[PDB]
């Protein structure tokens, strides 16, 4: 839905992302929001504006909500839910020594719930990773920027040999054929579980992107992080079946994670 830009108050810079500058502010003085100012030439704006209603209607506690847009002016604005603790990857690394294993599992559950919801709506994230999860003031993890990778205009991001392509979160059928599906979000979720349980380590560190693609194509997988139990690793490992149809759904994954919680 179209937000009235007069209802927005810009308060602080939040840095830069794939679409340029993002600011912290408020909507009608009360609601904290992030406001993306879409760098001209960085986004396929027709495609995005054409297909944006569906994305505004995705509503779930564990999604970083898309409140609406401003399109009557340039640059266009995307206004989203504000998350005080920022992105999950930096949160993991900064709070690395505080987490108890049950909290790690709870973060995975947060994301899995969001992804079960997207799955049920046949909506793909396409770039699930700890950097594209955000954390609010109570430590709840939410999935952010789902589906926007489809509108990126940047050859370094959209080409699987580009320097910005999420190679380390991609299954073989994406790296070889660009076959995105629910099962490629599944693969990425397993890697995200690995990010959480490794407390923010980089997957395949010291491997290049091409070396990563080569070595996952040959069946090699991320090691079990120290803080992951056998059961937890079995869950993240099931996301990495070479053949996409052997990977679980997010409904099954959620059940697996709940089962682990019951047992503890
Ligand atoms: C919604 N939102 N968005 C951002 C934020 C800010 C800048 C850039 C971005 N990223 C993006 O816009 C973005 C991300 C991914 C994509 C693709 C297409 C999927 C690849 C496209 C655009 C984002 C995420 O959308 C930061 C938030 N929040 C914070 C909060 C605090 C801090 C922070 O500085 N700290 C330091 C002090 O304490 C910890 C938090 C940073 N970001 C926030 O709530």
């Amino acid at each position: 839905w179209e937000i009235d830009p007069k209802d927005l108050t810009f308060l602080k810079e939040l840095g830069t992302g794939q679409f340029g500058v993002v600011k912290y502010g408020k909507w009608r003085g009360q609601y904290d929001v992030a406001i993306k100012m879409i760098k001209e030439g960085s986004m396929s704006e027709d495609e995005f504006i054409e297909e944006a209603k569906v994305m505004m209607n995705l509503s779930h506690e564990k999604l970083v909500q898309l409140y609406g847009v401003c399109t009557k002016q340039r640059p266009i604005f995307i206004i989203t839910e504000y998350m005080a603790n920022g992105c999950l990857l930096n949160y993991l690394r900064e709070m690395r020594h505080r987490f108890q294993t049950q909290q790690l599992l709870e973060m995975c559950k947060d994301v899995c719930e969001a992804m079960e919801y997207l799955e049920s709506k046949q909506f793909l994230h396409r770039d699930l990773a700890a950097r594209n999860c955000l954390v609010n003031d109570q430590g709840v993890v939410k999935v952010s920027d789902f589906g926007l990778s489809r509108y990126v205009l940047d050859d370094e991001y959209t080409s699987s040999v580009g320097s910005k392509f999420p190679v380390r979160w991609s299954p073989p059928e994406v790296l070889m054929y660009s076959k995105f599906s629910s099962k490629s979000d599944i693969w990425a979720f397993g890697v995200l579980m690995w990010e959480i349980y490794s407390l923010g380590k980089m997957p395949y560190e010291r491997f290049t992107n091409s070396e990563t693609a080569e070595h996952i194509a040959q069946g090699l997988r991320l090691y079990r992080p120290h803080l992951a139990s056998e059961k937890v690793y079995t869950i993240m490992y099931s996301c990495w079946h070479e053949k996409a149809d052997e990977r679980p759904t997010f409904k099954i994954l959620l059940s697996n994670i709940l089962d682990v919680m019951d047992e503890n």
